[PDB]
């Protein structure tokens, strides 16, 4: 009606991690030349006993046999004026994550291989497809993502940009919109042996997950690091100086996945002194790597993803809501109102806008 309707990929050897079909949502508003294309997030999983687990535990981010037909969008996928002041009226691409690779793999896999790894290609397919729906009648195209999917749109914008322009479609002015997707590869509170997912430090994560995957990376940041060390693209600070796009960055200060792999787990117990540094420290280093990125919200909170959240519209940095950055940064790009919005304030909480 209003909501988005899901659409399996005509090719179904672009699969989920079980071998089912891959897919988009989509809602059409055809009063419209913006296009905004979110990849979702949750995890990953990199090697076969944690990838196990998790189609056990978790099979929805696994396989599409269960999705829904249809999906509401929220957020900046929102349809309705007062949830979306500026892209209400977009057309609404969900495109959801079934490959736990951090939209990295491009690969089909081996008859040996259990699992497929497949997310770039989804992502690549996705594109061609929307074409023919009217994505040939685009003058803008965001690629939008949370959580695993912020750090896949890192991933996978000038890809997807190079595609189009490859494709004859040198009108679409393709950006990047990265959401509690900006992690550091900083070392633990308290070191674990990397046997769980959420648990294993981050570095060891995707040095792991890369090979696990076959996961590929940015040329232009892939360059810069010795072969082998791919790993280090994965990093938001690290692959963003290489970036063509435009790309605006989405950074809970104190993200609860960062402090999650980094091995601490807040509870409500009390924050004893050690712990206190810490994520102090913590939120010290990501407003650093922040510096030179212009276009960037970063909110003092202790919280993880926001754009494809209702109450997206609640939270404010120097008096200023994140859907009116991103309406500013759209302003600053329509020529060739703050835009770097980073709170300064030391703990969770000093915003008082802060989710509850
Ligand atoms: O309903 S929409 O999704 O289409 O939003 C329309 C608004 O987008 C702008 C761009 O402003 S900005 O992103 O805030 O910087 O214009 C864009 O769309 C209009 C056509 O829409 S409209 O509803 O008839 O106004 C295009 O104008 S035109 O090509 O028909 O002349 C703009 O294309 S162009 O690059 O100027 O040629 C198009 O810009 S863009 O491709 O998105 O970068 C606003 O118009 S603006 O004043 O020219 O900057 C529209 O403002 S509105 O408040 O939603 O009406
Ligand atoms: C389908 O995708 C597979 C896997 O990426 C690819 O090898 C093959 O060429 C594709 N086939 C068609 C007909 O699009
Ligand atoms: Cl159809």
């Amino acid at each position: 009606n209003e909501d988005l309707r899901l659409h399996l990929l005509l090719n179904t050897s672009v699969t989920c991690n079980d071998g089912s079909p891959a897919g988009y949502y989509l809602k059409e508003s055809r009063g419209s030349r913006r296009w905004l294309l979110f990849l979702e997030g949750g995890w990953y999983c990199f090697n076969r006993e944690n990838c196990d687990s998790r189609y056990d535990t978790m099979r929805r981010l696994m396989s599409s046999r269960d999705w829904p037909r249809t999906r509401t969008g929220t957020g900046i996928l929102s349809s309705q004026p007062e949830e979306n002041p500026y892209w209400w009226n977009a057309n609404m691409v969900f495109i959801p994550y079934c490959s736990s690779d951090v939209w990295s793999g491009a690969s089909s896999k081996s008859e040996k291989n259990e699992y497929a790894f497949m997310g770039a290609l989804i992502i690549q397919e996705v594109v061609r497809e929307l074409l023919g729906r009217g994505l040939s009648g685009a003058k803008v195209l965001l690629l939008a993502g949370s959580s695993a999917g912020g750090t896949g749109v890192l991933l996978n914008v000038d890809r997807v940009a190079e595609q189009l322009e490859k494709l004859g479609y040198p009108a679409i002015q393709v950006r990047g919109l990265a959401d509690s997707g900006w992690f550091l590869d900083n070392k633990q509170y308290r070191h674990t042996d990397c046997v769980d997912t959420i648990t294993c430090a981050p570095t060891e994560a995707i040095r792991r997950g890369i090979r696990y995957w076959n996961g590929v990376v940015p040329e232009r940041c892939r360059r810069q690091f010795q072969e082998g060390e791919e790993w280090n693209c994965f990093f938001g600070y690290k692959v963003y100086p290489t970036l063509r796009s435009p790309v605006f960055v989405v950074q809970w200060l104190f993200d609860e996945a960062q402090l999650t792999v980094d091995n601490v787990h807040l509870t409500g117990q009390p924050v004893q002194e050690g712990l206190r540094l810490y994520i102090q420290n913590l939120g010290r280093e990501l407003r650093h790597t922040l510096k030179d990125v212009p276009a960037s919200f970063a909110p003092a909170c202790l919280s993880h993803e926001i754009i494809i959240r209702s109450h997206w519209t609640d939270v404010q940095v120097k008096g200023t809501s994140l859907p009116r950055a991103l309406h500013c940064w759209d302003r600053s790009l329509h020529d060739s109102c703050p835009v770097h919005l980073v709170d300064s304030c030391p703990w969770p909480h000093c915003n008082p806008s802060c989710p509850t």
